[PDB]
């Protein structure tokens, strides 16, 4: 997350970190929300690697114990069916985890509440990015959880030329594009928390940036728009 601030160790208690074995040790690949006590919710394009991974909740720092973390392996994999790993722009960024144990609730540890489905914000709604992202262009993760601050960009102003053009679909949401703050490398797969009526909730799943570098003007960090997959997450969950 660029520009972002240190997060409150208890403020985001849905935040995940997903990890892979790197050798004799793991490393942060990408964030994601616990949405069931062994179901996370992440971006496809996360999971397109054949690593080993496991997730880890209650995280507050990465490089020191917490007193807080639980550490559970991922035992299926289920990305969206549509999905196409060299057609990002198309759409259907997003992927379901099973862990092999369910998490253990607490004040650290809790499951992201869902939008209801079609929900659509208003431009300039206030959310917050989560992760442990680059905090700059070409820089290094975050040490402890950061926070952005960055209101949304309704699709009819995102979709513009000066913006994200045909590039970016109904089925997503764009939040920040002032130049300061912004999703970046290692954020992808986390939620952006938007309050509506008095409480968060996950609207997003973090999906891209410009390539022209992470905090652009008028480029929009583009999510996955949660509440248009609705149907889809309860179908999976059901099923598996
Ligand atoms: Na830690």
């Amino acid at each position: 997350v660029v520009g972002g601030t240190e997060a409150q160790r208890n403020s985001w208690p849905s935040q995940i970190s997903l990890q892979y074995r790197s050798g004799s040790s793991w490393a942060h690949t990408c964030g994601g929300t616990l949405i069931r006590q062994n179901w996370v919710m992440t971006a496809a394009h996360c999971v397109d690697r054949e690593l080993t991974f496991r997730v880890v909740v209650g995280e507050h720092n990465l490089n020191q114990n917490n007193g807080t973390e639980q550490y559970v392996g991922v035992q299926k994999i289920v990305v969206h069916p549509y999905w196409n790993t060299d057609d990002v722009a198309a759409g259907y960024d997003i992927a379901l985890l099973r862990l092999a144990q369910s998490v253990t609730l607490n004040s650290y540890v809790q499951l992201g509440v869902l939008p209801r489905a079609g929900t659509i914000l208003a431009n300039n709604s206030p959310c917050y990015i989560t992760g442990w992202g680059l905090t700059r262009t070409n820089g290094q993760l975050a040490q402890t959880l950061q926070q952005a601050y960055l209101p949304t960009v309704d699709y009819a102003i995102c979709s513009s030329s000066s913006y994200w053009g045909s590039t970016v679909k109904n089925s997503m949401v764009c939040a920040g594009g002032d130049g300061v703050r912004s999703g970046c490398q290692g954020d992808s797969g986390g939620p952006l928390h938007c309050l509506v009526n008095g409480q968060y909730a996950v609207h997003g799943v973090t999906s891209f940036v410009s390539r022209l570098g992470c905090n652009v003007t008028r480029k929009p960090t583009v999510f996955t728009r949660v509440s248009a997959y609705i149907s889809w997450i309860n179908n999976v969950i059901a099923s598996n």
